[PDB]
Formats: C-alpha cells, sequence, structure tokens
C-alpha cells in the first residue's frame, strides 16, 4: 500500500534532507534544506518539526521516521483530497 518505488522516491527526498548521508536527518538539516527554500524556520520550529516525527525521540530524523512521517502525509494527503473530492 505504501509501494517499492514511493519509498524509493521517499529515500531519494530524505537525502535532499539527509545532506551528510548519515541517515538521519537533524534539524541543521531540515533548518538548511527550510532555508534553501527560502522559509527561516527558527530552531524551535525545525525541532519541532523534528520533534513531531522523530518516532524515537533521539532527535534526529532517520529514514524509517521521515518515511513513516510521508507514508502518513501520502495517506493524509489522499485522504485530503478525497475530502476535497466529496467537498
Ligand atoms: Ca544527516
Ligand atoms: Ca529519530
Amino acid at each position: 500500500q505504501l509501494t517499492e518505488e514511493q519509498i524509493a522516491e521517499f529515500k531519494e527526498a530524505f537525502s535532499l534532507f539527509d545532506k551528510d548521508g548519515d541517515g538521519t536527518i537533524t534539524t541543521k538539516e531540515l533548518g538548511t534544506v527550510m532555508r534553501s527554500l527560502g522559509q527561516n524556520p527558527t530552531e524551535a520550529e525545525l525541532q519541532d518539526m523534528i520533534n513531531e516525527v522523530d518516532a524515537d525521540g533521539n532527535g534526529t530524523i532517520d529514514f524509517p521516521e521521515f518515511l513513516t512521517m510521508m507514508a502518513r502525509k501520502m495517506k493524509d494527503t489522499d485522504s485530503e483530497e478525497e475530502i476535497r473530492e466529496a467537498f
């Protein structure tokens, strides 16, 4: 239901954040991507983004947490699209 190619696209997306390729997205890395996107999250915001999806509380987001976020975002999106369909 999440599909191989999607997890592969998620891994690839993950590496856009996990820039040192260390397997985790750290608030720095998120912050760096966020800023490259012209956003300017605060550490608190970044930390909080990391924190919401940091299932294991180790302070960074590893691929499985990332995938879970993305998977659920994907679910949520589909579910919102469905609701939009009904709206
Ligand atoms: Ca990293
Ligand atoms: Ca983690």
